[PDB]
């Protein structure tokens, strides 16, 4: 099994890395439970309201009459809203009161007082015409007759009982209002005293509080012409009639003293012996004097007070509107205000316009409502706000005039408003808006774990071991299948646990939690393969998880604005916006949603059907999810070849049609050497022999072991050790060997003793269960190279395995790589020259692409050397000494003459001859008396070989040094053109959006618009339904009303033909004719909401309500339905649902489609005689004529007119619907123009004139302009937010320049090597406003390119410039120190961004102090007095708080000029602008004390005693450093040279204390440190060369210099601009030798070595000698050997703080070392009896190398063993014993430095 465990090991990794971090996976595990937590409790906290069926009374208007309104006014003032429906609206009945006092006392008089006996009794008083008496027994037997025969009928014993209880009662606690609501309807000095009577009830009071304008308040009546007056005599004739009440006192009280006084005298005289004298009804008569006046008196003794407070006017003229609304506005606020009619126009069009109240008028700016609310509208006082207000009261009493006058012809028709019922429902708030709060609480509940994914991809690729795995044989097939079924772990785990929530704690029950489960896990495979998408752009692992959950969340806002602009969104624009993830799951949730509302949720019976027309089903979004994973994950197999990173090839445009060689030889049983060059032909044949790419680049095709091109055959051979540590980090020791055995080949038992093996040949078995974070950096070098040998490798192919590393660990890796030689092929490739000397072989080299040379290197000794040297050890005379050595061989040479010792060059033809042993025989005789210590031997060095191999085929002075710094900074400017401008560009874009957004919002106060009443919501739906048709009258005005609504008159052609029915189906037809109904019957019913079933409206079949009524259409786009004799309140509740469908998808905006119609009829069919009455009144009216009109006649002809007038009035109800706002009067202006265009005498349709009315609220006041001003003053307040979050973006990108740049060169070069800081530490401040000036005036001209704030005048922007100039100079030094405090890099950028936003909202809930209530003590004030004060210490606050004031005080005088008188502009005042220019002006503070940062330097020669250090080290000589560091070695350097703080002891700084003397401490010391000390971005020498001449030019040495620089430096002959490889250290330390020329002082300084190719490091390593030969200090560190054997002396190597040794290198070589080094090449089959010879002529001479033939042998100091004789001998008796060639040299100190890694 190959491919089936690759993925189980890859599979093991990530559970094993997912496991040994539990605060990682518990976090992502609970956050999605923190936030679904929440829903849950916001759930049970508004539970669903379900409410049953309303069915509403109705309410007269004025035309109706005077009692009926009265009715409709006091008693169903709360709309009571009844299950069963009212007796109003049935056809025919009109008035659902026939059972109270009232009505029942008017239905009894009438039917008994116009009734039969009064026609006798009118009978006997037509005898009286005879001259009797002018106020006998036949008339007086009539009368009596009649008289006695009416006592019985006036004993009506039903009602008047009732009256006179009612009346005779002690007082109580029953109110002067509630005494007639028991009457009405059953289940200013006189009117104060009644509102003092009143306060005893809150219904009292509740109803007398809206009842107060209709009797206090007054009417005005604008233009006052002829037409005016003519008109308002109509309406003031309703308050007249009211006054008719009060003058029956006044023939009460001059007729009842006339009866009380027949007292006594008449009882017996006048009325005894003319009544008495004839049973029942004469017993009746002498029993009725006690209570007849006085209990009438006491009736009319209440019954005419109410018209006492009732005003006799209300009326009062005008001259015009503009003083109507100022004479308005005086009266208000005296609390006497009704309303005011505008007259208006400049023929017979009629124009009334009613301006009332705005508390008590409804607002004007809509026709309609934002958001749906499922209610029927129906609250008695926050929705009919025309009712109680009293609008639509004083509309039909003028347009009921304007028709009695713009036509003649009194009509008579009363109109009925009346609500329409309303079905069965639930208010249920949560579930209306979750489509739009699941998405979101689900988007940010998995971004925890979108971060992490696309953090683990990503450095599972910076780290370099994506590369190490698929160079293994590994696919990449596999690489992205193992993460995606692993990050598809805690995704489906937290998507399988949510659902239970979801389901259990009743977000969504009715649901069936498998299709939401199998819903949310096709969503969590396509966001899966988007965390993949999204880290193929990235490389930093780090910067990834940054982007991640940003990238994530702005993928989301494309589904918030889609939501709210739904309606206009075309179903193509949606199908092609679910190509984003989060989008395609708004539109399924949404539709998951709107299946909760019919009860039944996505079950499994339905996940194909959409619910509402225009929506998807749950299958369509998940096809859509799953394609939107398929082509989103197949961008990133596409991505990642085209764009591999930087380290890899890229293969463009991609369709899917698909140890040997021609220059070397390795062999089988060596250790080769590779050594050329890092350039064009090193890293290629190691990639080509590694197999990465195939080969066409130059060097060879020769196939290599087996083939080149069957790799799979020698993948299980060669092992590669690449540059990297290949290692894991959570993974330990034991399972890495584990990991990387099953990984490439063996068997899962042969790789048991694997692990013992390699874990006892490092040197490792004790700590093999630690995980490898936990190893030390040279621990884990040493086992990253030994898991290239697991599994039996032969073709091991290293690569630099010894770099970086501490030297004992090093010659670890020697020692191991020695022993791991025996049966393989080593290729080890090094730069370092020890390594390929020490552990060498056949070394090859290749130069310029092509192989330079090869073989063994005492081979390319012999044909290249030059030969051997002889050195001195210890002014005598060189000539003597030159005379001396040309005594044997004049052919030699002495190259170095020095008074310490002498360098010579001798051929090695020389000792060929056997003069070797004569040489040294007379040295030996010579050196006692040539005044020298001793002679050492030498060879030529290997790297001398290489690089001759390598020649063949190659007060003003100050302020001009201002510019040093400016034109670094001005080219980091010019530059960077890719990773900048985003500090200029992004506020400027910022605050053009937030401007553009500051234009959907319209401000306040502009309530008051001309509105025309009639109907203009556009196409909809009317009905009609005529109740009598008997009368020709009103057969004329429905059709005066159909011509209202846009239907033609009706043709001469199809005359009998307008309405025709739709096409009834067949099955509605068959289940209504078999429950056998009619019209006036109920239909099918509709299903109400069970327990457990809860829906908003129920769901009704088809036969519901009938069949379609016969409709007809216009012209205008308004159906009209012919709904005559149908059951009217059981079609229009089981219709409503259908109606409003296409609504219920959005729920905003909803077209109701059916908003009124009416409803024709006469009279109430029920008591008859309305003229009998009138009868009875004009018979009486004889014999009773004293006042023709005065006062008592006036009564007569009232009555007369109230019973003449009665039996032929009309009706109309009017159906409304409240949820449209405007739906009440507007079908009442209908009405009224219909009852117009029908007394026109030519025809009705009269096209001269005609009523409208408009509806424009009065002028607003200061609280009501200034309160919603201010609670609309909010958006402003997000603009303010953007602004100063946008423009404090910024800086936070000029830190990031400071943040690398902290101290790594210019603050330890520039800054202490001449001690310049006084410039540098404000020059950055100089530059930062330099380029901050243009980026300001850059965003202030966005102002002025979109008219949204600018709005060009002195008044506005005079200082705000200047305002916008002053931020930067302010926020500049109060944010700096996230780069010198607590270095953090290019990590903290959020942090800042963060800290901004902080501030930004701390400023935003400044201002909002206030939102609803305030507190008594001026807290609010005192709160605000505070943040006046609270700008003192914050910079960035202060301003955010003058601009809201500033902008405040702009539209302030904008509304108080244009409004008023002109005040004064405020733009330059105090408590804006002089308070905050004192407050800003002052950051030099903030600069000092950032400049203190750098005077205490931070946040807030050589003598060691015992810190047994034994070292002194004077200045002025060259001293060495090797050894180990980091166990406490580079740190006592630093506490030597002041980096670090030691706590106890003393501490010697070149003899000057810290604390005691700063100027010593600053001017004598300066060190460079050793962390690769260079700012990275730069262009060259020109850097250096102004660095230098930051001191002291005349702008002339900067070419003197410049030209010394590009003269001594070769290395500048490549690009202006070089690579940074090429560049780097080497002219760094050029640089600073260049900066010594004016530094005569102890230059100690670290000297980090860059580690490139020797060729430059011969320049340097003279160049350094040949600067600083003046006999000052030279300083360098040493890590590897040949830096070491170029410039050393005395030199010190802490063991515990203890010293073990001393000395200088010849010291350390003459005392230390242990001989000289014979280097012999014998064939290996005359070795071993060379090996004897050697044994035999030196007995007991030591030996390290043994191999090939190749000899190495140790021989000490001393005797035979010594020099002198050992090359005399191997001349001669060692030539016959199989030497061909051989060398010898002293002891290379290499391994005499072994020593110094065992004293450790
Ligand atoms: C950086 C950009 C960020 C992008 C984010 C913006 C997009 C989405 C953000 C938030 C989601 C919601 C968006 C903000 C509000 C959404 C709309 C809103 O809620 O307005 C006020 C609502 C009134 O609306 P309705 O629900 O009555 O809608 C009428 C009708 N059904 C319809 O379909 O329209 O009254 C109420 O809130 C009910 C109060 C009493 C019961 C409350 C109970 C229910 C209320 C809330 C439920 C939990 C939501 C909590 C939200 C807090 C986080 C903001
Ligand atoms: C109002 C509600 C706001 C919701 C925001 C949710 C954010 C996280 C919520 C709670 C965190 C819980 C508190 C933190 C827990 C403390 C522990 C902690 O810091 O975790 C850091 C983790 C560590 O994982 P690693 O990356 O190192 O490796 C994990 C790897 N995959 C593996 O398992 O092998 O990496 C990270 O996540 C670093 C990023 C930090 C996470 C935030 C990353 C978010 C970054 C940017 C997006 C923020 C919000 C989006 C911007 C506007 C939204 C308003």
């Amino acid at each position: 099994m190959a491919f089936w465990t690759q993925l189980m090991l890859l599979l093991w990794k990530n559970f094993m890395y997912r496991r040994r971090q539990p605060v990682q996976l518990l976090v992502e595990l609970l956050w999605p439970l923190f936030l679904f937590f929440i829903l849950v409790a916001v759930r049970h906290s508004h539970p669903p309201l379900e409410h049953h069926e309303c069915h509403f009374p109705n309410k007269p208007l004025p035309s109706a009459g005077t009692v009926p309104w009265l009715q409709g006014l006091i008693c169903n003032v709360n709309n009571t809203c009844f299950p069963q429906l009212t007796p109003g609206e049935e056809p025919g009945r009109l008035s659902n009161f026939n059972d109270s006092l009232v009505s029942r006392l008017l239905a009894d008089a009438r039917t008994v007082l116009g009734g039969a006996s009064a026609h006798r009794t009118l009978a006997g008083l037509g005898k009286l015409i005879a001259t009797l008496r002018a106020a006998a027994q036949e008339p007086l037997h009539s009368l009596l007759e009649a008289a006695e025969d009416l006592a019985q009928e006036l004993l009506a014993l039903r009602s008047l009982v009732e009256l006179r209880a009612l009346l005779q009662r002690p007082r109580g606690t029953s109110g002067p209002l509630e005494l007639l609501s028991e009457a009405l309807c059953s289940v200013s000095p006189a009117c104060s005293e009644l509102i003092g009577a009143l306060d005893s009830h809150p219904l009292s009071r509740l109803l007398w509080r809206r009842l107060k304008p209709l009797i206090l308040g007054k009417l005005l009546f604008a233009p006052d012409t002829p037409f005016t007056r003519k008109l308002m005599a109509q309406v003031n004739r309703t308050f007249e009639e009211l006054t008719l009440l009060r003058d029956v006192r006044e023939v009460w009280e001059m007729l009842g003293p006339r009866i009380f006084t027949f007292m006594n005298d008449s009882s017996n005289v006048a009325m005894l012996q003319r009544l008495l004298q004839m049973f029942l009804d004469p017993g009746s008569g002498g029993y009725s004097w006690q209570d007849a006046h006085a209990d009438v008196g006491h009736l009319v003794g209440t019954l005419g007070r109410v018209t006492e407070c009732l005003s006799l006017d209300k009326l009062e003229a005008a001259p015009s509107e503009a003083a109507l609304v100022s004479r308005a506005l005086q009266l208000l606020a005296e609390h006497r205000f009704w309303a005011g009619v505008v007259f208006l126009g400049p023929p017979g069009h009629v124009r009334i316009k009613i301006r009332m109240d705005i508390d008590v008028v409804t607002r004007t700016n809509k026709i309609r409502d934002r958001f749906w609310d499922p209610g029927p509208a129906a609250d008695p006082l926050t929705d009919l706000r025309y009712v109680w207000g009293g609008f639509v009261y004083l509309q039909d009493l003028v347009e009921r005039a304007a028709v009695r006058v713009l036509s003649g012809a009194n009509p008579r028709a009363g109109l009925y408003l009346q609500q329409m019922p309303y079905p069965c429902y639930v208010d249920d708030v949560f579930l209306r808006v979750l489509s739009r709060s699941l998405p979101l609480f689900l988007t940010l509940a998995w971004i925890y774990s979108v971060t992490l994914t696309v953090k683990a991809v990503v450095r599972e690729k910076e780290t370099r071991l994506r590369d190490t795995m698929r160079a293994m044989g590994l696919s990449r097939a596999v690489l992205w299948l193992g993460w995606f079924l692993s990050c598809l772990g805690p995704f489906l785990l937290s998507a399988a646990l949510l659902v239970l929530v979801l389901k259990l704690g009743d977000i969504l029950p009715y649901s069936h939690p498998g299709v939401v489960f199998l819903f949310l896990a096709a969503f969590a495979v396509a966001t899966v393969t988007q965390s993949f998408l999204l880290s193929a752009f990235f490389s930093r692992a780090n910067l990834a998880a940054a982007c991640g959950g940003l990238a994530y969340f702005s993928l989301y806002l494309p589904y918030v604005l889609c939501v709210a602009w739904r309606d206009r969104l075309p179903a193509g624009g949606r199908v092609a916006a679910s190509l984003l993830s989060p989008v395609a799951f708004g539109f399924g949730c949404e539709s998951l949603a709107l299946l909760e509302e019919q009860g039944e949720g996505a079950q499994w019976h339905n996940v194909g059907t959409r619910p509402t027309a225009d929506v998807f089903s749950l299958a369509q979004v998940s096809g859509l999810l799953l394609l939107d994973a398929a082509l989103y994950g197949l961008a990133t197999w596409y991505l990642e070849a085209v764009c591999p990173g930087q380290y890899g090839i890229p293969e463009p445009w991609n369709f899917p049609f698909r140890l040997r060689g021609l220059s070397l030889d390795f062999y089988q049983g060596h250790i080769t050497a590779f050594l050329g060059h890092n350039g064009a032909g090193k890293t290629t044949t190691l990639s080509i022999l590694s197999g990465l790419f195939p080969p066409s680049g130059g060097s060879a095709f020769i196939l290599g072991h087996d083939v080149r091109s069957s790799m799979a055959a020698i993948r299980p051979h060669l092992g590669v050790c690449p540059q990297y540590n290949v290692l894991f980090d959570m993974l330990t020791v034991d399972e890495h060997v584990w990991f990387y055995g099953r990984l490439k080949g063996l068997s899962a038992a042969v790789v048991g003793p694997e692990q013992d093996r390699l874990l006892q040949d490092v040197g490792l078995v004790s700590k093999q269960s630690v995980q490898t974070r936990h190893l030390s950096g040279g621990m884990q070098r040493k086992l990253s190279v030994a898991i290239a040998f697991v599994g039996g490798s032969q073709v091991v192919i290293l690569d630099e395995p010894t770099a970086g590393v501490d030297p004992a660990s090093r010659r670890g890796i020697w020692e191991l790589l020695l022993k791991y030689r025996e049966g393989r092929t080593l290729i080890l490739s090094t730069h370092h020259l020890d390594e390929a000397e020490l552990l060498g072989d056949r070394v090859a080299v290749v130069a310029g692409g092509r192989l330079c040379c090869c073989g063994s290197p005492l081979f390319l000794r012999r044909h290249l050397g030059s030969g051997y040297y002889l050195t001195l050890v210890k002014r005598v005379g060189t000539p003597q000494l030159l005379a001396l050595v040309q005594h044997w061989v004049p052919g030699a040479r002495l190259v170095e003459e020095l008074p310490h010792e002498l360098v010579l060059v001798l051929p090695y033809t020389g000792a060929h001859d056997g003069s070797f042993a004569t040489l040294f025989r007379e040295l030996d005789t010579r050196l006692a008396e040539l005044r020298l210590t001793g002679y050492g031997i030498s060879d030529t060095s290997l790297e001398e070989i290489f690089l001759k191999v390598v020649e063949e085929c190659a007060w003003a002075l100050t302020r001009q040094q201002l510019q040093a710094l400016l034109l670094k900074r001005f080219l980091l400017a010019r530059r960077s053109r890719r990773g900048l401008f985003a500090q200029i560009v992004l506020p400027a874009l910022f605050v053009g959006l937030a401007l553009v957004f500051s234009l959907i919002v319209p401000p306040f106060g502009h309530y008051p618009a001309l509105r025309l009443s009639p109907t203009m919501y556009g196409a909809q739906v009317s009905f009609f339904s005529e109740d009598a048709p008997g009368d020709p009258g009103r057969a004329r005005l429905l059709e005066a009303l159909l011509q209202e609504a846009g239907l033609e008159e009706p043709p001469v052609q199809h005359s009998s033909h307008r309405f025709s029915a739709p096409e009834v189906p067949a099955e509605v037809a068959k289940v209504l004719a078999s429950g056998n109904w009619t019209p006036e019957s109920p239909s099918p019913a509709c299903q109400c909401s069970r327990p457990g079933a809860r829906r908003l409206l129920p769901d009704c079949p088809a036969a519901a309500g009938g069949p379609p009524p016969p409709q007809a259409v216009t012209g205008s786009g308004e159906v009209v339905q012919n709904l005559t004799g149908r059951n009217l309140s059981d079609f229009l509740v089981k219709t409503y649902p259908r109606l409003v469908r296409q609504g219920l998808k959005t729920k905003k905006w909803v077209n109701e489609v059916r908003y009124g119609g009416f409803s024709l009829g006469g009279r109430d069919p029920g008591l008859p005689s309305g003229q009998e009455l009138g009868r009875s009144v004009e018979e009486l009216w004889a014999l009773l004529s004293p006042l023709p009109g005065g006062a008592l006649d006036r009564v007569l002809k009232n009555l007369t007119a109230w019973a003449h007038s009665l039996d032929a009035q009309d009706s109309l109800k009017i159906w409304f619907n409240n949820k449209g706002w405007h739906s009440m009067v507007a079908f009442v202006n209908r009405a009224s123009n219909a009852i117009l265009r029908a007394h026109l005498p030519p025809g009705p349709a009269r096209h001269a004139h005609s009523i409208t009315t408009l509806n424009h609220p009065l002028n607003l006041t200061k609280e009501q302009l200034s309160e919603g001003a201010l609670m609309a003053s909010s958006v402003d307040v997000l603009v303010s937010i953007c602004v100063v979050f946008a423009m404090s973006f910024v800086p936070a990108s000029f830190t990031l320049v400071l943040i690398e740049e902290r101290v790594t060169r210019a603050k330890h070069l520039q800054l202490m090597g001449g001690l310049s800081p006084t410039l540098y530490w404000l020059g950055n401040f100089l530059w930062d406003m330099c380029n901050y000036l243009v980026p300001a005036c850059i965003v202030v001209l966005i102002f002025l390119a979109f008219q949204q704030r600018a709005y060009v005048a002195p008044a506005n922007l005079p200082a705000l410039l200047l305002l916008l100039l002053l931020y930067g100079w302010s926020i500049t030094p109060l944010m700096y120190p996230a780069s010198f405090f607590f270095s953090v890099p290019s990590t903290a950028y959020v942090v800042l961004t963060c800290i901004n936003l902080f501030i930004g909202i701390n400023g935003s809930m400044a201002t909002f102090v206030l939102e609803l209530f305030s507190d008594q003590k001026l807290q609010e004030v005192s709160r605000i007095l505070k943040q006046v004060f609270l700008i003192f210490p914050h910079f960035c606050l202060g301003r955010g708080l003058i601009d809201m004031v500033r902008n405040q005080a702009m539209a302030d005088a904008f509304e108080r000029l244009g409004d008023r008188q002109f005040q004064s502009p405020l733009r330059w005042e105090v408590v804006g602008k002089n308070l905050l220019a004192m407050v800003i002006q002052g950051p030099l503070f903030l600069l000092f004390t950032l400049l203190l940062q750098h005077r205490s330097q931070l946040l807030p020669v050589l003598v060691l005693r015992n810190l047994r250090l034994c070292l002194g080290i004077p200045p002025g000589e060259c001293f060495g450093l090797l050894g180990v560091n980091g166990a406490g070695k580079t740190s006592t350097f630093r506490m030597v040279t002041g980096d670090t703080l030691a706590s106890r002891g003393e501490a010697v700084l070149a003899g000057h204390s810290v604390a005691r003397e700063p100027s010593a401490a600053h001017l004598s010391m300066g060190y460079c440190p050793q962390s690769d000390a260079i700012f990275e971005l730069l262009t060259g020498r020109e850097h250096l060369e102004l660095l230098a001449r930051l001191r002291g030019v005349p702008e002339a040495q900067v070419a003197q210099t410049a030209g010394s620089g590009l003269a001594r430096l070769g290395l500048s002959w490549y690009a202006d601009r070089p690579a940074g490889t090429y560049s780097g250290g080497n002219k760094r330390k050029l640089a600073t030798a260049l900066a010594l020329v004016g530094d005569p002082a102890v230059v100690f300084l670290d000297e980090p070595t860059t580690g490139m190719d020797p060729s430059a490091r011969r320049f340097l390593w003279n160049s350094l000698l040949a600067v600083v030969r003046e006999g000052r200090s030279v300083m360098l560190t040493s890590h590897s050997m040949e830096e070491c054997e170029a410039l050393c002396s005395r030199l010190a190597i802490m063991v515990n703080g203890r010293f073990r040794c001393l000395g200088s290198p010849q010291h350390l070589k003459g005392r230390f070392a242990a001989g000289h080094t014979l280097t012999l090449r014998v064939p290996a089959a005359r070795s071993q009896p060379a090996a004897a010879f050697v044994a035999a002529e030196f007995p007991g001479a030591e030996l390290r190398e043994a191999h090939g033939g190749r000899l190495r042998f140790q021989l000490p100091p001393g005797g035979r063993c010594a020099l002198a004789r050992v090359f005399g001998e191997l001349a001669v008796h060692g030539a016959e014993h199989g030497v061909e060639d051989f060398s010898v040299s002293q002891t290379m100190l290499e391994e005499v430095f072994l020593y110094f890694s065992k004293d450790q």
